[PDB]
Order: C-alpha cells, then sequence, then structure tokens
C-alpha cells in the first residue's frame, strides 16, 4: 500500500471503502478497494484475466498483513449520478440504447467464462467521457459473498435481485445478471426504480404486482422452490405499455425477455445483442460535468 497515495473517498462499497488513488511510481490514477481464505484469493486472482472493454479492469491484488486491496482501472462517474443529473429530461433513448448494448457485451463476455456479477446496480455501472460504460466488481460476489449489510451497515439493495434468488434457488446462473440489467434498463427509461423493495417479501411482491404472481404455467417448478409459499397473493400481470412508457415495442419486447421468470428461458446476453432493438444502435457522447 505504500506504493499508493489516496486522493479521496469515492464511495462505500459492499466490502469496504473505495478510494481514488495515485500510484506513487507510475503516477497512474486508480480505484483502490479495501476488502483472507485461499479460496477467495484464487477466485480473485482468476479475475485478472477476465478482460474486456466493458468490464472495469482489475489491475492487481495487494494482500499484506492479512489486509486485502483490489486495484482497478478508474472511471470518473457512476450511472446513478448520471441518472440523477439527467432526470429533468431523461437520458436520450439513443444513449440508453448504447449503454444497454455495451453492458450486454460485458455480460456476454463474462458469462462465456461462467463468471457472474450477481449484484449489478447503478452504483457499479461506470461511465467515461467517451460514451463507454463498464461493469465494476464482476466476480466479487463468488469470491466474497453478497452480505445483507455492507461494512458500514448500509443495507445492500434488493431492487435488482432476480426472483430465483429471492425464492431460494441455490444454483442460480448467469440469468440473474440479465434480470438486474433489465431492471436498470427500465429505470433509465422511466426515471424511477422498477422494483424498489425494502425487504425480501416487498421485493418479491413488487415483482409479482407488475409481472404477475408466477405459477407453474409461466415458470415450471416455481412452486417447489424453497421460499415459495402457496399463500402468496395472486396478482395479474401488467402490460409493459403501462410499465415503461414511452419505450417502443422493440424495447418492450427485449425488456420482457430480460424479465422472464423462468431463468432457463430468460434471454441470454448474446441473444439480447441480436434483438431488433439494437438495429439502429449508435455511440453518443454523454455530457459529463466532472
Ligand atoms: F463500484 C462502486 C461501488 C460503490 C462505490 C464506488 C464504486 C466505484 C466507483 C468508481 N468510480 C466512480 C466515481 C468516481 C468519483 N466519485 C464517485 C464515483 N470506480 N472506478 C473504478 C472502480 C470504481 N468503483
Amino acid at each position: 500500500m505504500e506504493n499508493f497515495q489516496k486522493v479521496e473517498k469515492i464511495g462505500e462499497g459492499t466490502y469496504g471503502v473505495v478510494y481514488k488513488a495515485r500510484n506513487k511510481l507510475t503516477g497512474e490514477v486508480v480505484a483502490l478497494k479495501k476488502i483472507v481464505p485461499s479460496t477467495a484469493i484464487r477466485e480473485i486472482s482468476l479475475l485478472k484475466e477476465l478482460n474486456h472493454p466493458n468490464i472495469v479492469k482489475l489491475l492487481d491484488v495487494i494482500h499484506t498483513e492479512n489486509k486485502l486491496y483490489l486495484v482497478f482501472e478508474f472511471l470518473h462517474q457512476d450511472l446513478k449520478k448520471f441518472m440523477d443529473a439527467s432526470a429533468l429530461t431523461g437520458i436520450p433513448l439513443p444513449l440508453i440504447k448504447s449503454y444497454l448494448f455495451q453492458l450486454l457485451q460485458g455480460l456476454a463476455f463474462c458469462h462465456s467464462h461462467r463468471v457472474l456479477h450477481r449484484d449489478l446496480k447503478p452504483q457499479n455501472l461506470l461511465i467515461n467521457t467517451e460514451g463507454a460504460i463498464k461493469l465494476a466488481d464482476f466476480g466479487l460476489a463468488r469470491a466474497f459473498g453478497v452480505p445483507v449489510r455492507t461494512y458500514t451497515h448500509e443495507v445492500v439493495t434488493l431492487w435488482y435481485r432476480a426472483p430465483e434468488i429471492l425464492l431460494g434457488c441455490k444454483y442460480y446462473s448467469t440469468a440473474v445478471d440479465i434480470w438486474s440489467l433489465g431492471c436498470i434498463f427500465a429505470e433509465m427509461v422511466t426515471r424511477r426504480a422498477l422494483f424498489p423493495g425494502d425487504s425480501e417479501i416487498d421485493q418479491l411482491f413488487r415483482i409479482f404486482r407488475t409481472l404477475g404472481t408466477p405459477d407453474e404455467v409461466v415458470w415450471p417448478g416455481v412452486t417447489s422452490m424453497p421460499d415459495y409459499k402457496p399463500s402468496f397473493p395472486k396478482w395479474a400481470r401488467q402490460d409493459f405499455s403501462k410499465v415503461v412508457p414511452p419505450l417502443d415495442e422493440d424495447g418492450r419486447s427485449l425488456l420482457s425477455q430480460m424479465l422472464h421468470y423462468d431463468p432457463n428461458k430468460r434471454i441470454s446476453a448474446k441473444a439480447a445483442l441480436a434483438h431488433p432493438f439494437f438495429q439502429d444502435v449508435t455511440k453518443p457522447v454523454p455530457h459529463l460535468r466532472l
């Protein structure tokens, strides 16, 4: 750690403080994350090779005196701040589309290596002045787990959590990231979180109020999952035209596929990239005030 000068705290992450820092040597500006069982070290070490333009680069791992630090490529802003700033007029559809397209490429690459994110949210989707967006903290959930509360006791949000996780599936898949990204897509479009649950049941019931209570017809095997209760209320599914106006039919079609209940049938990142919604994708440059 003597090789880095902390510049400022840029966030309180799931696992510890996140700092902007400078490599006293090279002068490189990085993000430094404070987080060790050998299994966790091996998993993190493998992430050093999971390189892609839409994945925040893991530069190095420092483990000294039993304290662990991850060193990442630095990006200047997150999607949460950008959405808050763009709220009066909303993020233009071409930019939402470019961001969704890029995020799907990051997911497709990681998922091809069977690496999950598991905790996508606006706070870990990072943007630069060039119109790129990148996913931060990919693979960390498998290495360290996803706790109920962060190191600062902050509640880890449930808003983007896939229903199979909430229903107690032990061996959930890459589909959980597609669900989270669908929730984020809806939020960019409407300027409001889609499912802002404040407990596991409120999260689950919010999903059900919009998408309908799942049953054996739409999700074969759902009634067998650990946390499924036959006493869940039965809500009817809402039309997406009500849920995400004024998104066009291509976007609604893709969203509906990203929010399928049955994880085996939820669209993959690779298939989503081919959806007609991306026929006219471009790469606009966002207005960033840093
Ligand atoms: F991914 C994260 C989760 C939670 C907290 C921070 C992060 C977080 C935030 C950033 N940069 C964005 C930024 C820059 C300056 N001020 C604020 C944010 N960065 N940059 C690389 C990793 C990272 N992780």
